[PDB]
């Protein structure tokens, strides 16, 4: 018998508590991920942006659901900035259902984004995966003309 | 004594069974016209014929 390493015990305790916290975080983040991916998967050129915006608010509610223990995490801030991401989706939103969305417009923005699309399925998850927050200049120029 | 027409209550219970069957029928029909409503609501984005 000797002085047992209470440092090891407290390490185990903090690992366990942070583990449960991160598991709740993963549950919330998985729900966010599935909902946003299911949304943006569709081209969304036939759906008012407000049908998107309410999801935004729902996402906000989810971002407000958990206590402050997650709200101090880098994942929380990342999701909040991806909440600004959903806000600039609300931006684009206007281009997707705009009358200016034309075949020549399609091809010109296609060259700008350098991506390749199949017009039959407007999988909006891909169009967001081409980050508007990253390619803002080219998409804004394409919006202008 | 009050000999009562129990056939009234027999009709009551028959109507009850008919009502339960119709409740099941209309639950299924609620699902059906919800799916129809889901369609009727689709402003139509990429849905295929």
């Amino acid at each position: 018998d000797t002085g047992l390493l209470s440092g090891s015990e407290e390490r185990v305790q903090v690992a366990l508590e942070e583990l449960q916290d991160l598991k709740g975080v993963w549950s919330e983040l998985s729900k966010v991920w599935e909902q946003i991916d299911q949304m943006k998967e569709q081209p969304w050129v036939s759906v008012q942006p407000r049908k998107l915006r309410q999801n935004l608010d729902a996402l906000l509610n989810q971002l407000k659901s958990f206590p402050a223990r997650l709200r101090q995490y880098a994942s929380y801030e990342f999701v909040q900035r991806l909440l600004k991401g959903y806000m600039k989706i609300n931006m684009l939103v206007i281009e997707l259902k705009s009358e200016a969305l034309k075949d020549r417009h399609w091809k010109q923005l296609m060259k700008r984004l350098h991506v390749n699309w199949v017009v039959s399925e407007l999988t909006l998850g891909q169009i967001w995966d081409v980050d508007l927050q990253k390619n803002e200049a080219i998409v804004k120029d394409v919006l202008l003309v």
